[PDB]
């Protein structure tokens, strides 16, 4: 017959790499905020495969896109030209007022493609010597699990044993302009690279006017304003980019994860001409970068954040949960921060008693969560969500938190 | 209306990173071994997506298994567990022969994964003092566009202009036993890189024995083998892997590209329990590695190649299309080479006369191919072709070629 | 009676080592361009002895330096002084411009004492930590045949089965600006060692503006330019030093072979005093280093090259062979190379057809060349021949290559 | 005018590397045992060139020879064959009782070829791993200034800012049978090189049954001795080698200087077939090596000693120049050494009064001799002295000493 929760755990544990330790439950099916297991059990989804799936499991309008490209085209590679590239460039850099942008698959790939484009721009353009350009980082930053990506991480479980590292790549606090402005001092600092909330680290939002002052500086200094959006963008904290919130300009924007709804590994990097044309033909690209099949589901999932306006929605109800979650013991409940449906909470770990054993309990009272260290846990259901079902969710939280 | 070809190119122009210099050819359908272009023109396709599409575009097969999954589930990232992942992992490491596998998502993750499993062995099996480990790589080597993968090049196109480098890589000749066996001399390297036959750097064949001299080397100093088979395998060049024409065993085999038949971006890397498990939970991850959706469309990739027999009919046909190309003559073509239907003409380039020139006229007489320099021309069909269309396509690069 | 040619080959065959295997060909006479053999028969001598006879074989005016010094003092070793040194030192470093010479013996010698000066500059006047210093080298490089030349060689028949190697070596490609940039990143690095013109590897002449690169990237980064020019420097290539043709100074010059004229073994390693004083006294040597004898015979060697303007014949000269050798058939003769008069052909080799028959068949029409390779042919007369003497050889050339 | 004997050493200083420290006396002219500096002033060698005048300077034989061919032909190189060189190879080898010899020209040349043998034999027939032969030599040793060379000194200003330096040279002290047996119990040692007397250490003679106790150990635990000859060899000691006293045939057997008389660089390699043939054409060689002039004089030099019985005279005149020695004053002169005409004296050097000082009051008194450190002067004049002659210059001797 079909496998258990059990059965499906083992299975992996035999003839699967052991890099994940997942939470215990084993999903068959996916529909806007729900997800299902073998045993027909329905959870809440509050990770949202870390904002993949912001317009809900399977949204019907980007698997229709999806099962109509793919009775025709699906990888032509970039050797040759198909129709449905160049329709999604104009879209997305329309979108986002960008003059161009660089096709991706994953997340790493976006930041890969923007260390490349700060260093050749670098030495292209600002004029550093080869190969003397740095590219500065903010410590508990996450973009990826490359040799490049590891090598700017200040997470020994990111970098341990996995050395050498690559040169060239600095790192100061998040959160700290004084510092940014002490590293901008070094004329062959070609670029910084922060996300405008850090998601891996734990749902770490900087001060307000943060990124108001990084643009500043970086303007100054001859800097490219690298924003990694792929985590906080598309809606997910409450605006199309939550660099929004400032009215701030990155140089350059990473997007991936929501960008396809789940469907497919689709990710962009979007900036202007005098940064984007330093790579040229021949010097950059990937198999199925900008492939046709992802092209029509990335469509797809940009225009259902516009057309339902999600970003509102996800502002409207994350007050609500913010709210809702402060009202929990401080001597339980650490701390509540986020913007939007981007949310975590601290709770007051002790030896006996963590973030873990907790989601554990969410699990077995309906609702899926992952816990970001022994004391985060982190709260981001789909944006497709109502304000009864958040509620009933926040019971879930509620009865669990308490419950111990 | 419709875009023309001319609107196609111009609007990529426009919106889209200038990362390639495509052949000026834009298609809108594929099926099986052929293309159409906007203009309702049909031609051959003799790139095969960088051997994405061994299977012929748009595999019914692989095409239903995806509308299937896409219906039920997509993501649910690797947070959680999904019914589809494990019933992969043990399909994929049966066929292959090793314990596990470790999901990824394009072909230069795979290879970032291998390097770091080879460090992480290294330093924590082989005992390397930490972090003095280094990974030996053959001139011409591609194994992708991070930073780590430019590092390793002997390219200028992939590196100039994208430094710092990553330290820790060794370079030597390729097909050269006695360079290989002086580089491993040094006890601080854990594994050697290669790819049994070069693709972008020309379809290099190395000579017969060259594969089991590596493995013999490896085996004798306490080396990792890490075969790249991303291009190479999945019965491109007539076998399930390059290396079964030597009947070798690698300790690391990387899988991409037609893993997925094109329709989806799945990578793997192959080992066996003592390399796999150096990496322990938390350590290594994508977002979509292992995603439900990547893996339905593996599984029934891997199952075409299988039923068809398509390595079988890359072997019979390969001869045939070689002995053909020899024909020309020997003053316009300079040599021909490959292995299964992985191949490659050299032509005598004039400053008047190229490559690129060539391939313009192939397409105006129905045929698409791609240069590898001024003087290469690959020849890689999808490898569910017939003898009947192969000898069609063959005359078309005999009146092609001739035409000059 | 004498020795008959096929019994001094069996004499050697019996009583010497066999670590040559020379073309069939007992020579027992040379004059100027000429050579015979015990037979009586007369050759061109289309190789000069790799240069060392560009003044022609035994030339008076050297000869006569050999016997007038013979029988005044040949040998005091440098426990005392000679009275001949000091003037051959102030000779050729005003020739050259440099403040100092080293005088050595051997082409590896001058090598070896280049690597050397170039380490003590590293650490002494560089910084670099004892004994971390590098240099780098091309693939392709000749130096000789020491433990330390060997250790940087590309070919297998130079290092297989004579290790463990020299560390502190680092190959990179030839006529690559971009990978020599690389490899200069590290600051242990205080060297490259380069020949302008690759004669072993086969004539290799690289780009245009590669020297000039090579100067400019060894100044921007603090390290030594080492130009060996022991076969294409004193007027073989047109000029006094290969690196003539494009302006550039390197930091250490090593001069050799045409040094003597063939009549003893003389080299020297030209350098300023900033490098030249990094070595003391006592700290380096040769037993037959600056002997009396080799000096004056050098002095000789250098005014026939200045009066008789060698390097202008050369010059002209060289462009006839080249003008007149491209005239053969592509088929058969694939490519001509080279400047001055150190030139090469690469013919078209058949498994039937190759280098050693085609120098066979040279020999047997009155014409001496080795061939470097299954399909080279170098090409380079003593630098004394005359117009008619060169077109009478290029008739010899086209007979015999024509005559297959 | 003609440049003074202050002249000569300023030209040297300002356009010559100071690698060295000459006494000061410049010589033009040597015959026999005589040097004459441009003063005109009369001297005794008793350095005779580190044994390459052992025949005195410029011996009419041997210049004879280098006249007579000088006139014929001086260098075809090793692309083709010389009617000379197998004349002198039968000459040599059956001279020495060795199947073949392999011509080279300085003396670490020879000692390079010897290295390069025993790791090819090492590999190909004891069967050792590549590459992890070892080759053992003697505290004390020296062999030369190539980089390879000074990797097994002991002497810190042969090494000291020259580095890195060649693996696999170990080093044990010089006349110690246990520390030699003590090496040699591991299979990975290819060879022991060893000079049968040390030059350069200070003319150092091993305890008697030394040499036979190498030869011993050596063939007990099958591994090459190599005996450095070079300067001991060719009737120096008062035989034709210094390993004749104890009827021990090495592995392989070096010489040189001598081999020449001082005319020309030229040394050889001797060892049998199964040794010798390790090492393929192609494999190994040198520009000049074996060049018909250069083997024209050492048949000379070598029919010269031969002839003039020059070993037994050496023998004769030791004996009497060492019982002459003894009588000065043990307080003043602490040793005296050496066998046949290689001797030296040990004084009781204080801070006022060195080997220098000594050497230079010498000179003053028409003996030229070198120092070799602050206490030991050497004693070796050509073979080619008289009883009176002797007397004459061991007069000199007492006289410099006993006058401070
Ligand atoms: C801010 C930001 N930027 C880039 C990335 C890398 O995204 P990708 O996984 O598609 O390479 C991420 C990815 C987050 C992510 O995948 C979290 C967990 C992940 N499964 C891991 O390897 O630990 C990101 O949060
Ligand atoms: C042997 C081998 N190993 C890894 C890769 C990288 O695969 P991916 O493109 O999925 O990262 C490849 C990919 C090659 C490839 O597609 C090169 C051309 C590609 N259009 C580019 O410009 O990057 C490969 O040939
Ligand atoms: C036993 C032995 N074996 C080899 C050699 C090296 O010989 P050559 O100098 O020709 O490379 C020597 C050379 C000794 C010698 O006098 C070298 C002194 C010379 N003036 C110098 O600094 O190199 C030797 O004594
Ligand atoms: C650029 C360059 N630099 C140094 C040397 C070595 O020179 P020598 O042979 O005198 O050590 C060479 C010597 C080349 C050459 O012809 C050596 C051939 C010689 N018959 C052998 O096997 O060693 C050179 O080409």
């Amino acid at each position: 017959g079909p496998p258990t929760s059990d059965d499906i755990f083992e299975r992996e544990y035999k003839y699967g790499a052991h890099n994940y330790h997942p939470l215990p439950v084993a999903l068959e099916r996916g529909k806007g905020i729900y997800l299902w297991d073998v045993e027909g059990r329905k959870y809440f989804d509050f990770l949202s495969s870390y904002s993949a799936v912001n317009q809900g499991h399977c949204h019907p309008k980007i698997v229709n896109a999806l099962k109509s490209q793919v009775d025709k085209l699906t990888l032509t590679s970039r050797a040759f030209y198909n129709n449905v590239l160049g329709e999604y460039e104009e879209y997305i850099t329309k979108l986002f007022n960008y003059h161009k942008v660089l096709p991706m698959n994953t997340g790493v790939e976006a930041g890969e493609t923007a260390c490349k484009l700060a260093r050749k721009w670098g030495y292209t353009v600002k004029g550093i010597q080869k190969y003397k350009a740095k590219i500065v980082f903010a410590a508990g930053n996450f973009w990826g699990r490359t040799l490049s990506a590891i090598s700017s991480s200040t997470d020994p479980t990111s970098y341990d044993g996995f050395g050498p590292f690559m040169p060239g790549f600095d790192i100061i606090p998040y959160n700290d302009l004084p510092a940014l402005e002490r590293a901008l001092q070094d004329p062959n600092v070609a670029a910084f690279m922060v996300e405008p909330i850090q998601g891996e680290a734990g749902v770490v939002v900087p001060d307000p006017g943060y990124l108001m002052g990084v643009r500043e500086l970086c303007t100054r200094h001859q800097v490219l304003f690298i924003a990694d959006e792929i985590q906080t963008g598309l809606a997910r904290t409450g605006r199309w980019l939550a660099v929004d919130y400032e009215n701030v300009r990155p140089d350059i924007v990473l997007l991936g994860k929501a960008l396809s709804g789940g469907l497919y590994p689709v990710s962009a990097v979007l900036c202007d001409d005098d940064i984007m044309l330093t790579i040229k033909p021949g010097e950059h690209g990937s198999t199925y970068g900008g492939n046709p099949l992802g092209c029509r589901v990335a469509i797809a999932a940009l225009e259902v954040l516009e057309e339902e306006n999600l970003a509102e929605n996800a502002d409207k109800l994350g007050i609500i949960l913010r709210n809702e979650l402060m009202k929990l013991p401080s001597d339980v409940v650490t701390a509540v921060r986020g913007k939007g449906l981007l949310n975590a909470i601290v709770i007051k770990e002790t030896k006996d008693w963590d973030a873990w054993k907790v989601c554990l309990r969410l699990r077995d009272n309906g609702l899926l969560a992952k816990p970001t260290h022994g004391d985060i846990i982190r709260f981001a259901p789909p944006l497709v969500i109502k304000e009864d079902e958040l509620r009933e969710s926040i019971e879930i939280i509620n009865k669990t938190i308490l419950s111990f």
